C-alpha cells in the first residue's frame, strides 16, 4: 500500500521512505550535491560490488550486488583489482549504523543512484530495494582489469550476468565521469575525458582520437597513449592530463563492440538511456527481482543534460580520428577553437583547489 514521505514524495511502498533520509545524509555528509571525486568513486564501487558473481562457479564465488565490499572491508577492497576502492568503501561504512534498516547491498546501489543524479546528463536510474543484509566475501579474480582484452572482458560480463556486448559498452559510458588515481603511481585524478564532471558522450569521441603521448609515465599496465596528455602537474598544478585505458581503446576498435562504441558519439539521450538499462541490470546481480521492491521514486531527479553539443576538444579534429565502424558514418561535429590544449579542470567549478570528504575506515589501499 501507498504512502507519502517526509519530503512529500509519493511511494508505492512505505518502506521506500527510509531511503529519503539516507539520500539526504549521503548528500550532506559525502557527495555534497556534486558530481565530484566522492560521487565518482561511489559509482565505481557499485560495479566492484555487483560484478563479483559467477554463473559458472556458482553462488559460493560471490553474491553480486550484496554489499560484500562493505560487510567484509578487509577482504575484497584489498585484492589488487580493487586497489583504491577503499575510499568509497570507508565513506559508506558509517551509513550502515546510521541507517540500520537498510542493508549494505541496498546502501551501495542507492548511493550510486544518488551519486549519478549529481551529474549533468545522467539518467534517473531504477532502484529496487530488499537485498538481504548478510552475505560473504567474494573470491579474487572476478573484476576486469584495464589490461584485459575484449574476449576476456566480454566473457567476464557474460559470466557475471549475461551482459551482451552492447550492454558492456553501455556500462562503460560511466567513464564519461571517470578519472584514475592508481593506474599511474605518479598521477592523481587523471581524467578519461575532457568533461569528467559531465555525463556526456565526450569519452566515446575522445577514445577514437589518435594517441600522441602520456600524461605521466609511458609504461603503466593497462594504459595506452592519450590524444590530450598535457596538464599542469609538472609545475605543481592539479589539472592532470587526459589518460586512456587499454580496455577502452580495445572496446572502441574490436569488431564486436566498435559500432556500439561509436554509436554513442553525439547521441546523449541514446547513451544515457542505454547506460540506465544496463546499469539497472548490474544493480540487481545476485538477486531475483521478484524478491525486491520498486523504490525508484526516491531516486533524486538528476541535473539536466548540459546545453553544449558534442565537439572536438581544442587542437583536435576529425582528421585525428581512428575509425573502425563501417555501419554508421561518424557525424560532422564542431571543433573547439584554440591553438593549445585546454587544461582539464581538477574540480567541477573549474578551479584546482576543491577538497573531498573522506572518512577514516578499515579498508586500505596500496601505492
Ligand atoms: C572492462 C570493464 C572496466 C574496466 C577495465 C575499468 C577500469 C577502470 C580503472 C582502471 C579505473 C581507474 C581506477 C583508479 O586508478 O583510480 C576506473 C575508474 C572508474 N570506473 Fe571503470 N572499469 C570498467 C567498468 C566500469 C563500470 C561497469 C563502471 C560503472 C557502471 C565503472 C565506473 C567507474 C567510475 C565512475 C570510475 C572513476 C572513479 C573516480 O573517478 O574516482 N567502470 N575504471
Ligand atoms: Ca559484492
Ligand atoms: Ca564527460
Ligand atoms: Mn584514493
Ligand atoms: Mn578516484
Amino acid at each position: 500500500p501507498t504512502a507519502v514521505c517526509s519530503d512529500g514524495t509519493r511511494v508505492s511502498n512505505a518502506v521506500c521512505c527510509d531511503f529519503v533520509s539516507l539520500g539526504q545524509d549521503l548528500q550532506s555528509m559525502v557527495l555534497q550535491g556534486d558530481c565530484g571525486e566522492d560521487a565518482h568513486e561511489i559509482i565505481r564501487l557499485t560495479f566492484h560490488d555487483a560484478v563479483a558473481i559467477s554463473r559458472k562457479l556458482g553462488p559460493s564465488a560471490g553474491g553480486g550486488a550484496d554489499g560484500s565490499m562493505l560487510l567484509f572491508p578487509l577482504v575484497e577492497p584489498e585484492f589488487a583489482a580493487s586497489n583504491g576502492i577503499d575510499d568509497s568503501v570507508n565513506n559508506l561504512i558509517p551509513f550502515l549504523s546510521l541507517h540500520p534498516t537498510i542493508s549494505a547491498g541496498d546502501l551501495v546501489q542507492f548511493a550510486g543512484a544518488v551519486a549519478l543524479s549529481n551529474c549533468p546528463g545522467a539518467p534517473r536510474v531504477q532502484f529496487l530495494a530488499g537485498r538481504p543484509n548478510h552475505t560473504i566475501a567474494a573470491i579474487d579474480g572476478l573484476i576486469p582489469e584495464p589490461q584485459d582484452n575484449v574476449t576476456s572482458i566480454l566473457e567476464r560480463f557474460d559470466d557475471a550476468g549475461g551482459f551482451t556486448p552492447f550492454e558492456v559498452v553501455s556500462l562503460l559510458a560511466s567513464h564519461t565521469i571517470a578519472r584514475a588515481d592508481k593506474v599511474d603511481p605518479t598521477l592523481d585524478a587523471a581524467p578519461f575525458d575532457t568533461t569528467p564532471f559531465t555525463f556526456d558522450s565526450q569519452i566515446f569521441l575522445e577514445v577514437l582520437l589518435k594517441g600522441v603521448g602520456f600524461p605521466g609515465l609511458d609504461n603503466n599496465t593497462g594504459e595506452v597513449s592519450s590524444p590530450l596528455p598535457l596538464g599542469d602537474t609538472s609545475t605543481g598544478g592539479k589539472d592532470t592530463g587526459l589518460m586512456r585505458l587499454q580496455s577502452d581503446f580495445a572496446l572502441a576498435h574490436d569488431p564486436r563492440t566498435a559500432c556500439f562504441w561509436q554509436g554513442f558519439v553525439d547521441q546523449q539521450e541514446f547513451m544515457s538511456q542505454s547506460f540506465a538499462s544496463a546499469f539497472a541490470k548490474l544493480a540487481v546481480l545476485g538477486h531475483n527481482t521478484d524478491d525486491l521492491i520498486d523504490c525508484s521514486e526516491v531516486v533524486p531527479v538528476p541535473k539536466p543534460a548540459v546545453d553544449k553539443p558534442t565537439t572536438f576538444p581544442a587542437t583536435t579534429g576529425p582528421q585525428d580520428l581512428e575509425l573502425s565502424c563501417l555501419a554508421e558514418r561518424f557525424p560532422t561535429l564542431s571543433v573547439d577553437p584554440g591553438a593549445q590544449e585546454t587544461l582539464i579542470p581538477h574540480c567541477s567549478d573549474g578551479l584546482e583547489n576543491c577538497t573531498s570528504v573522506q572518512f577514516s575506515g578499515p579498508a586500505t589501499d596500496s601505492p
